[PDB]
């Protein structure tokens, strides 16, 4: 029951996802890997993940991290960060939607979703059923925990998980995240606004035409209360970053670019 404008939107969204989503990180290469009350608070915010690296021979290779020294991890993680920026940045840039925006308008709402949008990507390899990312050759496990969900980055994964969503909505979400008209700097507002009130109710009327089931009941609103989630932890998040950069140095040239990191 979706308007021929609402199957053609989520025709570009699907054909900019199956462009720019390189779902078995072929070309993530060439990455690094491990070898006072700033550093209290810094110390809270950098708590745990092990590494898996599967060689086209068969071999690998696992890496278990370490107690407390708690920096070995940021170098990997600014390359795995820069890879999937990349990637959205990609994304945002085939949208007809978001190239017709002023520039300025276009890096705003970069600067402000290309998080959420990385987030997004990563829950569709997310394994709920053994608490691992599975990034083509890489794979991200959880280490031995109730305690464990206290955690508001990985309780976001396991209840988007279970809403069993589809790839169209999916990148649906992506794109009222990225068309957010309340994002710092933005000028085009209303514009955005519009943009992101038909993104959303092509997603509500997606739902409608494609779910009856009970379990459904009320997914639209579900989905929506995410995104506000997501959005709080973007911002959490983004603050716990600064912190760390302050101490430790480790953001990448393009992650500095979205940070708003001027290099002087
Ligand atoms: C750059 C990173 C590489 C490994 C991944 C992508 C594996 C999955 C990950 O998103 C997960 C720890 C949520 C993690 C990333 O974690 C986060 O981005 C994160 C973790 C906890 C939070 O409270 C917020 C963000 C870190």
């Amino acid at each position: 029951g979706l308007t021929e404008e609402q199957r053609m939107m989520i025709r570009e969204l699907m054909d900019a996802q199956m462009k720019t989503f390189d779902t078995t990180f072929s070309h993530f290469k060439n990455f690094r890997l491990p070898g006072a009350a700033k550093w209290s608070q810094v110390r809270k915010d950098l708590c745990k993940v092990s590494l898996q690296l599967r060689g086209e021979d068969g071999s690998v290779w696992n890496y278990k991290p370490p107690a407390d020294e708690i920096f070995s991890l940021l170098p990997h993680m600014a390359d795995m960060s820069t890879y999937m920026f990349k990637g959205i940045i990609s994304f945002a840039k085939v949208i007809s939607y978001f190239r017709d925006l002023p520039i300025e308008d276009q890096i705003s709402l970069l600067k402000g979703a290309a998080f959420e949008l990385c987030q997004l990507r990563f829950n569709t390899v997310f394994n709920a059923e053994t608490g691992t990312w599975e990034c083509g050759r890489l794979s991200y496990c959880l280490e031995d925990f109730q305690q464990l969900l206290l955690e508001p980055m990985l309780k976001f994964h396991y209840m988007l998980k279970k809403l069993q969503l589809h790839e169209e909505e999916y990148v649906l979400m992506q794109a009222i995240s990225l068309f957010s008209p309340d994002r710092p700097g933005v000028l085009q507002h209303r514009v955005v606004d519009q943009l992101q009130e038909q993104f959303a109710i092509t997603l509500k009327s997606y739902i409608e035409c494609n779910r009856p089931q009970p379990a459904h009941r009320f997914l639209f609103l579900k989905i929506m209360a995410m995104l506000t989630e997501l959005r709080s932890i973007n911002a959490q998040h983004t603050q716990r970053l600064l912190r760390i950069q302050d101490i430790h140095p480790f953001a990448t040239p393009l992650m500095q670019e979205l940070f708003g990191i001027t290099g002087s």
